[PDB]
């Protein structure tokens, strides 16, 4: 239940390069909501992106563990580098990796590798938890596959280049099921490939949320992620490297929590009232004992998911360290900022930024609501469906 010698030394490179680079920038990135390239740059040089990629493509072949030690110092610095660095080494180019043939695990790792964090394109304005009901469609055209619909809240819209679309395939009309597909966005561009409005967030500003929209894009069907057993189980398996992806989340959701509990806890020693210092008051001493089990419990939930499962880690430890980890990330944050009184309050400290970043983690990627009912699923080993006619 600790980390190997080896990990260690990952997470002091992961903490060295945060702490010295990234930390300094966390303020100003939530002012300016800019996507940091400087710190992108940084953070591929340093080997931190793409690190689960297998060697023979340039890959570090790091297990999940080993990014989500990398992503919780990173969050610990930026919100913003924090999910960076998920997006770079979970989800998208997860899928891609597992079930990607050669050619599109070279691009993917290319792209990367170079310094791309990859998009995946799932969510629609009608179409979130309910993912199957995605109106986004993909017609068969010779070769080719055209895609119409529109996506939103797509993380790294109009900076991401590697884009992962999710469409209902159909053939000559008849639908064969959900589907992946692979397109490049440049300053050239894909002809039908158009970033949508940008959704300004609550926090992690440092990342664009935007729309996007597939006018007539033209895919051929090299790019589509292809099963030699149908789309049908296609979508299932899909999925599943999100599972990878939830782990990373709640990792960022952690790395807030615990640079927020850290900056209170330093609070509390030097800020005095009534003569002394306020970590001689129980009541909040209490408090700091809290947020300290909480915080141990939520980082052995996460580790325990990610060296869960098989290629991924299993869908319910991750689902169920996501919705700790998270809740578990409102509650610190929030209980950190009340150390600093009046001043947590204020823009010019941190505490507040730390509420804001942390709110998105019981949302994104499938609710804490969502995830529930996935772990409920489990437990009561029976689906539970959430129609109308499903008993
Ligand atoms: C910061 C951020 C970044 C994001 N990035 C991406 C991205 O990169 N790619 C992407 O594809 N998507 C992204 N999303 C979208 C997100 O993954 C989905 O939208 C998420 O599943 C939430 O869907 P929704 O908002 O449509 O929820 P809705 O389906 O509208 O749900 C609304 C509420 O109803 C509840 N609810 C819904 N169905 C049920 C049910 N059956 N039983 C009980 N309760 C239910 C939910 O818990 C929720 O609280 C992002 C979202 C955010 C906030
Ligand atoms: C899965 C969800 C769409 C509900 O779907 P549903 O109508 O209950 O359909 P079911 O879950 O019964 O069936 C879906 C299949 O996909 C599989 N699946 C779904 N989510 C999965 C995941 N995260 N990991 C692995 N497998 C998954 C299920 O095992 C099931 O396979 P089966 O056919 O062998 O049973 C919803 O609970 C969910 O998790 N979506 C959250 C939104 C989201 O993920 N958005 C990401 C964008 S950021």
């Amino acid at each position: 239940y600790e980390l190997t010698p080896e990990q260690r030394t990952l997470q002091t490179q992961a903490r060295e390069l945060a702490q010295s680079v990234f930390a300094s920038t966390a303020v100003q990135t939530d002012l300016t909501e800019q996507y940091p390239w400087d710190n992108v740059a940084q953070l591929r040089d340093a080997g931190f992106m793409g690190m689960m990629l297998p060697t023979s493509v340039g890959g570090r072949g790091l297990s999940t563990l080993d990014t989500v030690i990398v992503i919780e110092e990173m969050a610990k610095a930026c919100a913003t580098m924090g999910r960076i660095t998920v997006d770079s080494n979970l989800g998208a180019i997860g899928a891609i990796t597992k079930y990607g043939s050669e050619e599109q695990i070279k691009l993917a790792a290319d792209l990367v590798l170079a310094g791309d964090k990859p998009a995946i394109c799932i969510s629609e304005p009608n179409a979130g938890s309910a993912a199957s009901e995605m109106t986004t469609r993909a017609d068969k055209n010779g070769d080719h596959y055209i895609l119409n619909g529109e996506k939103y809240w797509i993380t790294g819209g109009g900076v991401s280049k590697l884009h992962l679309i999710f469409a209902r395939v159909f053939d000559d009309g008849v639908e064969q099921g959900i589907g992946a597909f692979i397109t490049v966005l440049d300053d050239h561009g894909p002809e039908g490939l158009k970033v949508g409005r940008r959704l300004y967030a609550m926090g992690v500003r440092g990342i664009p949320e935007t729309h996007l929209e597939f006018h007539d894009l033209k895919i051929h069907k090299s790019m589509m992620i292809t099963f030699p057993d149908g789309l049908k189980r296609g979508f299932a398996a899909l999925m599943s490297a999100y599972n990878a992806q939830r782990v990373g989340a709640g990792a960022v959701a952690l790395g807030i929590a615990q640079c927020a509990f850290e900056e209170g806890v330093a609070y509390l020693k030097r800020r005095e009232q009534f003569g002394r210092p306020l970590a001689e008051f129980q009541g909040l001493q209490w408090m700091v004992a809290d947020m300290s089990v909480q915080l141990e419990a939520a980082r052995l939930m996460l580790r325990s998911a990610a060296v869960s499962g098989e290629t991924f880690p299993d869908i319910n430890k991750a689902a169920q360290a996501k919705i700790f980890a998270a809740e578990t990330a409102n509650k610190v944050t929030n209980d950190a900022l009340q150390f600093f009184g009046s001043s947590g309050y204020g823009r010019h400290n941190p505490m507040e930024r730390h509420v804001r970043d942390a709110r998105m983690f019981t949302i994104a990627g499938g609710t804490a609501q969502i995830l529930r009912t996935q772990v409920a699923s489990k437990i009561l080993d029976m689906k539970l469906p959430q129609t109308r006619d499903g008993y």
